[PDB]
């Protein structure tokens, strides 16, 4: 027999993602690089592995949409809500949605896609918002050139462990 | 940091359920008796008690739906997904939905509702799928043709590890 896990987390370490569509704001290449680096933020401190799929059903389906886009969390046009992601689970679980009424960038203008994605993928892996003001999972956007804060390290390792520690 | 905490088990032994609507396939009486019997499977070997409500909010809301039916876990017409249930918790937690594109029966002409409900209520109470091929919680429907149902030992040990013996 099997009881349900104590916390919402993936039960396998090999996860797949798919970029379903792209923002007008950045090249395909810029978006792919941003997401790849965002996943590496988390794989670097756990045993998780992320492989990209070009079609079909992935564990983490990533898309850009506006207003109503197929869930209970409609976006709201420019400004306000920027993105959201669903906790590990069946079907839409793990999926990450970005509001394409925002301006997404590879730089410090608008919202840096890498940084917001890194935050959203935290949710896709089972992290909620943190009260640690320095945490990646703190619910307020900040821009910098990346090292993952310790609060997020402790959080993600509480779920999946550290993977290779060196 | 914060993770998404799972309610492993119900915090209370006395649970309510409500049959929100009914399948065309069976009489109201047949449906009510199947669900009552499905709960009895679990209450017979634990301290859990189940009482039916006819109106308002209940711990376990039971309904029949087709395709997209309000939770963004859509059913798929005849065959495939038969039903799903949410693990213990608030909101949708505990709720059980049956695909009304399936044929439901009190016998063997279709899917026996009692059996599928007994399995689905296992999920409502915090059981995941078993790997024991003889378990009720094994994810493959089977019908024995016997007038009496005996809860397999795997499921008994499973549910009692959560709630203890009656
Ligand atoms: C909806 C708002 O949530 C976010 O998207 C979000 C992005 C983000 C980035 C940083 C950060 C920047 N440089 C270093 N860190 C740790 C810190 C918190 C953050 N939150
Ligand atoms: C696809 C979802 O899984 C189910 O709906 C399901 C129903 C079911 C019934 C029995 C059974 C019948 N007679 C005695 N047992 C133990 C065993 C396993 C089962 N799984
Ligand atoms: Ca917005
Ligand atoms: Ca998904
Ligand atoms: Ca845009
Ligand atoms: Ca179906
Ligand atoms: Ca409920
Ligand atoms: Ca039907
Ligand atoms: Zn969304
Ligand atoms: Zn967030
Ligand atoms: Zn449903
Ligand atoms: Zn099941």
């Amino acid at each position: 027999y099997n009881v349900f896990p104590r916390t919402l987390k993936w039960s396998k370490m090999n996860l797949t993602y798919r970029i379903v569509n792209y923002t007008p704001d950045m090249t395909h290449s810029e978006v792919e690089k941003a997401f790849k680096k965002a996943f590496k933020v988390w794989s670097d401190v756990t045993p998780l592995n992320f492989t990209r799929l070009h079609d079909g059903i992935a564990d983490i389906m990533i898309s850009f949409g506006i207003k109503e886009h197929g869930d209970f969390y409609p976006f709201d046009g420019p400004s306000g809500l920027l993105a959201h992601a669903f906790p590990p689970g069946p079907n839409y679980g793990g999926d990450a949605h970005f509001d394409d009424d925002e301006t997404w960038t590879s730089s410090s203008k608008g919202y840096n896609l890498f940084l917001v994605a890194a935050h959203e993928f935290g949710h896709s892996l089972g992290l909620d918002h943190s009260k640690d003001p320095g945490a990646l999972m703190f619910p307020i956007y900040t821009y910098t050139g990346f090292m993952l804060p310790d609060d997020d390290v402790q959080g993600i390792q509480s779920l999946y462990g550290p993977g290779d520690e060196d």
